[PDB]
C-alpha cells in the first residue's frame, strides 16, 4: 500500500483516513483495511488513464458532478448531526445514496476498458459500502464524537462548487 499513498497528496490521504476510521468504528478492521485498499486502488487507476490521456477530463464530469451531490447531501444531513435522529434525515441521507449510486455507475462506464469484470465488481462493492444508506443511518445514529464524522464532512464539504479534478 506504500506506492499507492505516494500517489496521493496528503490532503487525500487524510480524507482516507477518517472514512477508513469511521469504517472500523460502524463494522471491522478486515472491512476498513479491505476498503481502504479498494478506494486507493480505483483512485490510482482513474488518475493514471486520465494523466495517460486515456481518459479525457471531461469523461470525468459525469463522475464529479454525482460526488459533489453526494457531498453536498451528506453536508447538509451533517448540519443535523447531533441535534436530529438519523430517521428524521433519510429523506437527505437518501438522497445521498443515490447521488453516489450514479456516481458508482458512472465510475463503473469510465473503468470498463481498463478493469477486469473482477475488479469493476470492486467498484461496485466498495461504492456500495461506502454509498450504503444503512451506513449512513448507522453513522449518523451511533458514533461518538471522537469518530470525527466532523473531519471528514468539514474537509467534503469544501469541494461540492468546483470540480474535482480539472
Ligand atoms: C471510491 C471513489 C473513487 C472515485 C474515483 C473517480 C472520481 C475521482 C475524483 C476524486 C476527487 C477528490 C478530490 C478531493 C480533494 C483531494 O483529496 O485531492 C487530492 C487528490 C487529487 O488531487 P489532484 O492533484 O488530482 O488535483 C485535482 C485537480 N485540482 O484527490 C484524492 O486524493 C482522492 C481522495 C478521495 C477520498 C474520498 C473519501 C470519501 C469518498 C466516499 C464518501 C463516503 C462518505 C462517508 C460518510 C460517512
Ligand atoms: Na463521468
Amino acid at each position: 500500500l506504500s506506492g499507492l499513498k505516494k500517489l496521493i497528496p496528503e490532503e487525500g490521504r487524510e480524507l482516507i483516513g477518517s472514512v477508513k476510521k469511521i469504517i472500523k468504528r460502524v463494522s471491522n478492521e478486515e472491512k476498513a483495511n479491505e476498503m481502504e485498499k479498494n478506494i486507493l486502488k480505483i483512485l490510482i487507476k482513474v488518475f493514471f488513464y486520465i494523466d495517460s490521456k486515456a481518459i479525457q477530463i471531461g469523461d470525468l464530469a459525469k463522475v464529479d458532478r454525482a460526488l459533489r451531490d453526494g457531498f453536498n447531501h451528506l453536508d447538509r444531513a451533517f448540519r443535523y448531526y447531533g441535534v436530529k435522529k438519523a430517521a428524521d434525515l433519510v429523506v437527505i441521507l437518501e438522497k445521498a445514496s443515490t447521488a453516489l449510486k450514479e456516481a458508482e455507475q458512472e465510475t463503473v462506464t469510465l473503468l470498463t476498458p481498463f478493469f477486469r469484470p473482477h475488479n469493476i465488481q470492486l467498484i461496485r462493492n466498495t461504492f456500495a459500502f461506502l454509498g450504503s444508506l444503512d451506513f449512513f443511518t448507522k453513522v449518523w445514529d451511533d458514533l461518538e464524537i471522537e469518530d470525527d464524522l466532523f473531519l471528514l464532512i468539514s474537509a467534503l464539504n469544501k469541494y461540492t462548487q468546483i470540480e474535482l479534478i480539472y
